[PDB]
């Protein structure tokens, strides 16, 4: 699976991290959730292995990483 800047994701947090959470979306494509990206989630209230439903804000090609933001529309 391939990811575009702007298009709706589900994916998976692997370690919670003290400026946001790393999620991963596919087998080679990786990102950072950060806290004032979220509406009802917080960083304090999320696990290793919770599946999120966040949107894809800037895919990165150079940086191999992309930013997430949670959304309502869940």
């Amino acid at each position: 699976m391939d990811v575009e800047p702007g298009k709706f994701y589900k994916g998976v947090v692997t370690r919670i991290e003290k400026y946001g959470a790393f999620i991963n979306l596919n087998e080679q494509v990786r990102g950072l959730l950060r806290p004032r990206d979220m509406i009802s989630l917080r960083l304090e209230n999320l696990n290793v292995g919770d599946e999120i439903i966040v949107q894809a804000i800037d895919v990165r090609p150079e940086k191999r990483e992309i930013d997430f933001k949670y959304i309502p529309l869940e």
